[PDB]
């Protein structure tokens, strides 16, 4: 039962809007929405959306083994290995937002002030004093963004894994010999740096230039989560204010998947004639380049919604029905719906692209989507017994701490270790003002309803 | 009562270091550490001091009237006019951490989020209507650091009322036309942009080519807090670890300032040898360079401590006795006492240049003293009737909200308006782990003291 099970089955359940099954739904924690700062619906004019994991939800794992296995078939082309074609992907290994270290070759799971939580070689955990010997703070300077990458999005999970196997096999292959920074063989020598860039073109390249989004696109109920519910929901959001699009795919890959979604026979609600996905939203914008998009962005370019191409020049005009826009900025949807950031809400599920630049950048209201909260709540409830005890509670608590971790996977849960949080949980609890494991999950909520979070006193106020 | 009378009160008492008396004195708010990260002072193994507004800590208001007095009186003498002579420096308008706006010459106060809580155009408050015109969006990027400058330090309180001065006089003298951006005269345009600049660079004149040192020399029982208490307790740091000194002041000035708040007929205790104020220090640096000390720093220096000149070329050689360093960068004293950042609690006034980045680059313990807290804390219990009713609770809520305000002066308090926190209160809570009116404070806690504060708990988990 993978996260996206867990998405799959509430989807395949009709939407009851009588108001008492709506409040008594919204009680139980897998479809609630949770709070970090008080926001008012009312004062919401326009509901933003991107695509990607967030309105198209990719099946987990089936999504993350494409990706990882036409990643490896494109290094093993580029000449990497043949052993490489051994490798299979594993959902209980990477949990997201991990940091690799590009100097030595660890990934790493790091809190809010770069602290290190768990530190892997390849397969191999590093425990607490031999991490001493690279990080003698047990700390990184995230500054340092040319070192360390940190692994935000659901898109980055292939890779998480690939980096642990690459460097277990290298260290592992008597062809090769380690040394602190990569693997020398004969007369080459392949840093951890250059070796992570190769998997990060790679990854690009499959996305790109490669074959995954047609090998997406011809079993997409393989592939991608699939809602009755997604049309009642942006039809509701539509009779109360603007609602948008802005994605950074192209056109030709957002009109397949946005088909696809609203793909039911009928509208919004059964019994209602069936509508195309264009005419749900006021304003469709694709290639919007976050988060770049939220600073100067790029030239607003207008699609010949026929050819999928982009018509030549700057685009000059004013919003006009059917038109759809490519590239331009946050102030271009700002100014086509006269909106001002606080009335806006955008849903997304990058933190940094999608949410922290958003609201750092210009003050917009922000709703993130954690896909694998479906599953994570799941076992926090199931085993609450582990966490109690620490909270109660030294070698027990590291010991307590690694039994709690392991019941999320080999890497933990994504918003701790034990008793300290991540650097995810508290950018999630900085930014976004509202989280949830789906934004469906806003259907079961009234359009003017307050979400309140408590005033935050300072020791010396308490 | 300034918050300086208040601390100067507090310094005029002896020392019981019963240890009852100790655990009774620190119960009160105004003797009290603050803790906003657990932190286990046994594991603290250096103690690193600054000097200016934390270990000679100056008088207010007094020394915010000279600092006015002569920035005033360099403005004048570069051509601003004669009428500036009539200024006289008030406390009660300026609250320290407040946001000039160069491009339309506001005073903000803001939250963490760049929301605005007060603006003000000279001494003209303009209410949340009227703000929308200049800020749409009641909100202010402020990655834009060329168009906001941010008012951190003590330093800062004399400008922060001449830029309001300023305004005021020359939007109130018929000389002058008043347009969004600055001031016509006739054929001169002064914008608020180069305004801002002239007093910058005149504050920094009258602290480097100006009379202020020696007008403060000349006079430390009028302009500087001294306290029986401050050898006591460095010299019980001593006994337990190594203490320092990185102070961004140069020799010649810190060594008047020091022999000053150590010239007491005795040493730690009354009945003891007096001693110099350097045998209190494992390790003397001047001329930090804070912030770009805890980054690539600046080429170490030796002074000469007979002259008070610098040493011609880098100093290479080891730590000996006696010997005072300037430049330099934090891996200096981290490699000289053979210290790891988490050794090392660093104690400092300046939330950005000390803490702050100390905290990000350095992954340093850090300890805020905020001097305002010595009478801040006096108002909050005074008036925690007012607060209280504020929680209880919309015209209502705005004239508590104004009320409350008012009694710490025209922009309020350091750490909110009414409901709503301040940038500066979440840095504090961000990157303090301790704070204090005082680093006095940790007189009154045995050193394997244990401070606590309670775990950190997302929505979902609660
Ligand atoms: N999740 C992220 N993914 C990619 N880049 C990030 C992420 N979070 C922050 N950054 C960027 O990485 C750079 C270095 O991070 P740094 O720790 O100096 O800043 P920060 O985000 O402000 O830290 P803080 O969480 O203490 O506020 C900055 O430019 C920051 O914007
Ligand atoms: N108190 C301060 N004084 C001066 N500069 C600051 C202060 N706080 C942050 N800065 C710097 O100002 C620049 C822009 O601030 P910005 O809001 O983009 O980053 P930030 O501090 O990471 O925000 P956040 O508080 O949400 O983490 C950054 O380089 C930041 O380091
Ligand atoms: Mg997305
Ligand atoms: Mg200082
Ligand atoms: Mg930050």
């Amino acid at each position: 039962t993978s996260w996206s099970d867990r998405l799959q089955n509430a989807a395949d359940m009709p939407a009851n809007m009588d108001k008492h099954a709506l409040k008594k739904y919204r009680r139980e924690a897998y479809h609630r929405v949770f709070v970090n700062r008080s926001l008012a619906m009312e004062k919401i004019k326009c509901f933003g959306f991107n695509m990607d994991y967030t309105l198209a939800v990719y099946k987990s794992p089936e999504y993350e083994s494409l990706g990882f296995e036409l990643t490896v078939e494109r290094l093993v082309s580029i000449g990497y290995p043949q052993e490489l074609l051994s490798f299979a992907y594993d959902s209980t290994f990477p949990t997201r937002g991990l940091v690799f270290d590009t100097l030595y070759g660890n990934l790493l799971k790091v809190d809010a002030y770069g602290n290190l939580l768990v530190c892997a070689h390849g397969f191999n955990f590093i425990r607490g004093p031999e991490t001493r010997e690279q990080y003698p703070n047990k700390f990184i300077q995230r500054d340092d963004t040319e070192r360390f990458y940190i692994l935000n999005t659901l898109f980055n999970l292939p890779e998480t894994y690939l980096l642990a196997c690459l460097v277990d096999f290298f260290t592992n292959c008597p062809r090769y010999t380690s040394c602190e920074t990569g693997f020398k063989d004969g007369d080459l020598f392949m840093s951890y740096r250059s070796m992570f860039q190769d998997v990060r073109d790679a990854v690009d390249w499959v996305h790109y230039k490669g074959s995954l989004k047609e090998k997406t696109v011809e079993n997409l109920e393989k592939y991608v989560v699939k809602d009755g519910k997604l049309p009642l929901l942006l039809s509701r959001m539509k009779e109360v204010g603007k609602v948008f699009l802005a994605t950074n795919s192209d056109y030709k890959y957002t009109d397949k998947i946005m088909t696809y979604l609203f793909d039911f026979p009928h509208g919004p609600k059964p019994g209602s004639s069936h509508r195309p996905w264009q005419s749900y939203f006021d304003l469709i914008l694709v290639d919007a380049r976050k988060p770049l998009f939220f600073g100067e962005g790029t030239v607003l370019r207008q699609v010949d919604t026929k050819t999928g191409k982009l018509k030549i020049g700057t685009y000059t005009g004013p919003l006009q029905h059917g038109i759809v826009y490519s590239g331009g900025s946050s102030d271009t949807i700002c100014d086509l719906l006269g909106a001002k950031g606080k009335d806006i809400l955008y849903i997304g599920d990058h933190i940094f692209g999608d949410i922290l630049k958003s609201k750092k950048r210009q003050g917009w209201r922000t709703f993130l989507v954690i896909p694998e909260l479906a599953q994570e709540l799941h076992v926090w409830t199931d085993k609450s017994s582990l966490f109690e005890e620490l909270q109660s509670l030294q070698r027990r608590i590291k010991k307590v701490t690694h039994d709690m971790d392991m019941c999320y996977g080999m890497m933990g849960s994504l918003f701790r270790s034990g008793s300290r949080q991540t650097l995810f949980a508290s950018q999630v609890m900085r930014y976004a003002d509202l989280y949830a494991a789906s934004f469906i999950n806003l259907l079961y909520y009234p359009f003017s309803y307050l979400f309140r979070a408590a005033h935050v006193l300072m020791p010396h106020e308490s």
